[PDB]
RNA sequence: CCUCUUUCUU
């Protein structure tokens, strides 16, 4: 009873790099520190999810007078005790790394190992001989175990051995967007001549074009147009300008146009290249479309957009590019020469990329004075941001386009006469710290309203209440599209089916319910902007993509559930969990601003007024909770200095323990050298839009000739979309989808096979592809995004220099009962690309993660079954470990013990009774000399990655020792390599 | 609605 959960959460990995501080002593050390320093602040707890899937966030902030910095922590857990232990561990690690407290000198109490039985593996004599030959050819040192047989129950014996981003004023024959010398004819004219041509063309358009006249007349009626003159003056004078105006006032649409028009009418038209960064792909594309439309032209002339897998570049001079923050971050590697203005929208999101860009822009403004940076947002602490930018003007745009009327939960209940159903309490009648805000209300509201308020729940979303609100919206008889904000896919599509069952909402002739998710098909993502036939009301159930920056021309109603879905990550146990938490006031009012832009609207907030007053202003920055190795790589790539200095200069500096963990991770994976400089491998991985470990397996697979399979699998493991779709009541995968893995019993193999057939059906035709995906229970969006990311990875690998002759698409036959060389080597590199997610199967769904911690097989895995089935091998490598009511393993792929030892392993130790211990929990019964011989190949393989990254062009023509190493690694990677003489 | 899928990565 949840004891396995308790141990799995209390399990710790990275205590070694944090001064040997663990959960088992962290609370005691924190308590002693608080007693010594007279700090009496207690933990703060936040319930998560409905009453069954209850988790907690533990928050504790401690102020140190010595360092004059408040050191905060925010950690999650299945219960209050676990959450508080994780919080105390992170806080103690932070205090240790700030040199406030000391490293641990004591020792823990008991381990309770209970090791599992050893696993037998035998190699063929010729296989051992070729391993020895490869070792001798590669001069690999070996560890003879015959001289160290002293493992008498004691410790096991190991058996293995400051620059600023470039900027310059506009220049002739230079493409700002591509960052390349045009050096191409007839555009080699003078920049002054281009400016004069722009001025003449805009004058002619303003004098003749009736559509342009009408659009300028509309633009002159926006609230930002009133302050246009002061905005232009402040932009021209000050280097950094903060523009704070209400949502829809016209910031993104109008500021860049104002700057460009001023420059062009001044005769300097070719001296204005403006970058506008949006936080969402949909927002960037839509705003670029709108600006180009009201400029009475087409995309690519003066307005362009640039997002992932989509770019319509503008003319090289006198133009605006509407990109995402990540696109600009990637573009910064080539510099920002010829960029006159950089305009950043919605700086309130506090995302990791936005904070990164803010730091970069601050240094760039400090260095170059002619570069102008504009930060526009509707909901920001202007004082905090101006203090960050060394005191800058804040221009407050007043008024608003149209009014928006906001109602709360009590108002909604009063207006719709809502009453919760009896079965709602019946489900909780079997179950039955009271900080509930649904029981806090004013005396103006009716007694029945208060009773319904108390009867409702805060962490539960009421579909009946949503349906009643939608019925009342229908009753008021007002045209307009309804935007419903929901935390995630599950709730969005559950509400979709719920509404489609009802006759009132299931009829397409009256309603058209559209999803709005980042993982729905990209053409369907545009279906939320196109209009609908008369007599049909558009209902958009959306995530936070629609929250900001976008304008649907017929949005009149915005229903808000007020919950934000966040991806938690507890680093000390590598547990990743998703939590539906309460949204902030910033998010609430940004979502409210979706209406009242083209015409007056309404906002329906499904939370209590007391709950709204209890809401935080801005959500916790993603810096405080995300890993930092990606930005560590990016800082190294852009040559921005030290990681510690760069994140100290951040708006809110991230936790020092997280920074240290990212640095240690990137050092161990060898993306940096001893001097913390970027290695060629690190640079190649930095240019890749995947996790550095997946990029390392990318390079390795390219060396081994399976780059196509490595690409498809790394793309699959890099996305949160799901390959297999479960129907209503589908607790497990269906037989046809389980068959796609054949006898390989691998989610990755099932992915590859499904993509292989889906590619053929896509070539045959779109309708046939849709029929195939429906037949096989796949996701079109998942397949297409996996293909797009894998193609991007392959193209980037080509741009690096790797030959095309290492990326041939090798077809996979999942029905092969036996050995498949390419597939086996790919599944083996999976262990390196997913370390340390290795689990051993006990029985049914019961598996053990590292240190023999309990876990369950995910319901959507091919290896999950209710029957007590056995597997050809008890070892699996999974993608991510998910924290739920239990601990689950997701995206599993059965691997052989040889593959585990070769790739999913860092330390090899010889234990007592001639058993080798790997990862301190996996037992194998082999020859210790053979274990040392196999483990000696890991440094050789690392050197192979190094030489491949040094010279990507000649990886397919390697030296003789390295070719021998590749061949012997493939031979070891075959499935039955270690099954010599074993019944298995 | 008794949770497979917040967002972003020239
Ligand atoms: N795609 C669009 N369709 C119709 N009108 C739009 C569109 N985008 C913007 N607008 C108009 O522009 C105004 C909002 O400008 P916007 O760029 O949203 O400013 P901000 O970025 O400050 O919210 C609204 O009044 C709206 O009428
Ligand atoms: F940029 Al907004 F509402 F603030 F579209
Ligand atoms: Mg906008």
């Amino acid at each position: 009873e949840q004891r396995d959960m308790n141990e799995a959460e209390a399990f710790d990995v990275n205590a070694a790099i944090h001064g040997n501080w663990t959960i088992e002593n962290a609370k005691e050390r924190l308590n002693i520190y608080k007693q010594t320093n007279n700090i009496r602040d207690d933990y703060k707890y936040t319930p998560v999810g409905p009453e069954h899937a209850r988790s907690f966030l533990a928050e504790l902030s401690i102020y140190v007078p010595a360092l004059n910095r408040t050191v905060t922590a925010r950690e999650s857990g299945s219960n209050k005790k676990s959450a508080s232990k994780s919080c105390a561990l992170s806080l103690v690690r932070q205090l240790f790394h700030l040199n406030v407290i000391e490293p641990f000198s004591g020792t823990l109490k008991k381990k309770k190992d209970e090791q599992l039985k050893p696993y037998p593996v035998k190699l063929s004599p010729n296989l051992i001989n070729k391993i020895d030959e490869v070792i001798k050819g590669l001069d690999l040192p070996v560890v003879n175990p015959r001289n160290i047989k002293i493992e008498l129950d004691g410790p096991p014996i190991p058996l293995i051995v400051s620059s600023v981003i470039p900027w310059a004023p506009p220049q002739a024959n230079w493409n700002t967007w591509h960052a390349c010398n045009i050096d191409e004819g007839l555009a080699t004219t003078s920049i002054d001549d281009l400016s004069m041509d722009y001025e003449r063309s805009l004058r002619d358009r303003r004098q003749n074009d009736n559509e342009y006249r009408q659009f300028l007349e509309f633009r002159e009626k926006l609230p930002i147009a009133a302050m246009r003159s002061e905005i232009l003056t402040a932009i021209n004078d000050n280097p950094v300008v903060i523009i704070r105006g209400n949502t829809g006032c016209g910031k993104t649409t109008q500021i860049a146009q104002y700057i460009l028009d001023d420059y062009i009418c001044s005769g300097q038209g070719g001296y204005a290249n403006i970058y506008v960064t949006q936080p969402r792909r949909i927002s960037a594309i839509s705003v670029a479309e709108r600006v180009a439309r009201e400029r009475c032209e087409q995309l690519g002339d003066t307005v362009g957009y640039s997002v992932r897998f989509e770019s319509v570049f503008p003319r090289p001079y006198g133009a605006i590019l509407f990109c995402t923050v990540g696109v600009l971050l990637r573009k910064l590697e080539a510099g920002l020469r010829g960029v006159s203005h950089i305009i950043v929208d919605e700086i309130h999101e506090r995302d990791v990329n936005s904070d990164f860009l803010l730091v970069i822009l601050r240094d760039m403004v400090d260095t170059y004075p002619d570069l102008h940076v504009i930060l526009m947002s509707a909901t920001i602490d202007t004082t905090k941001f101006s203090k960050y930018f060394g005191i800058c003007p804040v221009l407050e745009v007043p008024g608003r386009a149209f009014p928006v009327q906001q109602f709360f939960l009590e108002d909604i209940i009063q207006m719709t006469d809502f009453v919760p159903s009896a079965e709602s309490r019946r489900k909780r009648k079997e179950v039955e710290a009271e900080i509930n805000y649904n029981k806090v209300c004013e005396d103006k509201y009716s007694q029945k309203t208060r009773n319904a308020m108390a009867m409702l729940s805060e962490s539960d979303v009421s579909f009946e209440l949503l349906e009643a609100l939608l019925m009342h919206i229908k009753s008021k008889n007002i045209p307009g599209a309804i935007l419903v904000f929901l935390p995630g896919w599950n709730l969005i599509f559950a509400l979709m089916k719920f509404l489609q069952n009802t006759n009132i909402f299931g009829d397409t002739s009256q309603y058209q319910i559209l999803p709005c998710h980042s993982q729905i098909p990209r053409d369907e993502q545009r279906k939320v902007f196109e209009p609908v036939p008369e007599g049909v009301t558009k209902i958009i159930l959306s995530t936070n993509i629609a929250e900001t920056s976008i304008t649907i021309d017929d949005i009149v109603f915005v229903i808000d559930i007020c919950k934000a879905r966040m991806k938690l990550f507890t680093s000390h146990n590598n547990l990743t969990s998703y939590a539906t938490v309460w949204a902030s006031k910033t998010n609430l009012e940004q979502r409210k601003g979706r209406a009242g832009r083209v015409r007056p609207g309404f906002c329906f907030t499904l939370c209590s007024r007391a709950r709204f007053q209890a809401l935080e202003d801005n959500l916790t920055p993603e810096m405080f909770r995300t890993p930092l190795h990606e930005m560590a790589l990016t800082i190294k790539l852009l040559r921005l200095g030290s990681i510690h200095h760069f994140l100290s200069k951040a708006l809110e500096p991230p936790p020092v323990d997280a920074v240290i963990e990212a640095e240690v991770l990137l050092r161990e994976m060898r993306c940096l050298d001893a001097n913390d400089e970027l290695t060629p491998l690190g640079r190649l991985l930095a240019r890749l839009p995947i996790e550095p470990r997946l990029g390392k397996m990318m390079v390795l697979g390219a060396v081994f000739g399976c780059a196509d399979l490595m690409a498809i699998m790394a793309s699959y493991s890099s996305t949160f979309s799901e390959v297999f779709s479960l129907d209503i009541g589908q607790r497990r995968l269906a037989n046809h989808q389980k068959a796609l893995s054949g006898t390989k019993c691998s989610d990755h193999v099932a992915m590859i096979v499904a993509s292989q057939m889906w590619r053929r059906e896509k070539q045959r035709g779109e309708h046939m592809e849709a029929r195939f995906c429906d037949w096989k229970g796949l996701q079109m969006s998942t397949m297409n995004v996996i293909w797009d990311a894998k193609q991007q990875l392959l193209d980037l690998l080509q741009q690096a220099g790797f030959p095309e002759e290492c990326m041939i698409s090798h077809e996979v036959d999942e029905r092969i009962d036996g050995d498949d060389p390419v597939l086996d080597v790919s599944l083996a590199l999976l262990c390196l690309g997913l370390y340390p997610n290795i689990c051993v199967h006990k029985e049914k769904r019961k598996v053990l993660t590292t240190e023999s911690k309990a876990a369950l097989l995910h319901k959507t895995s091919v290896n999950c079954s209710n029957l007590a089935v056995t597997f050809p091998y008890p070892f699996f490598v999974f993608g991510e470990k998910i924290r739920t009511r239990a601990v689950s393993c997701k995206q599993l792929s059965m691997v052989s013990p040889l593959q585990v030892i070769l790739f999913g392993s860092r330390k090899i130790d010889l234990a007592a009774n001639n058993i080798v211990r790997v990862d301190n929990w996996l037992n194998f019964d082999i020859e210790p000399e053979l274990a040392a011989k196999i483990g000696a190949l890991k440094p050789a393989l690392e050197d192979l990655i190094t030489v491949a990254c040094d010279n990507p062009s000649d990886i397919l023509r390697l030296e003789e020792p390295y070719a021998q190493l590749v061949k012997v690694v493939k031979d070891l990677c075959v499935k039955s390599a270690g099954d010599f003489g074993l019944q298995r």
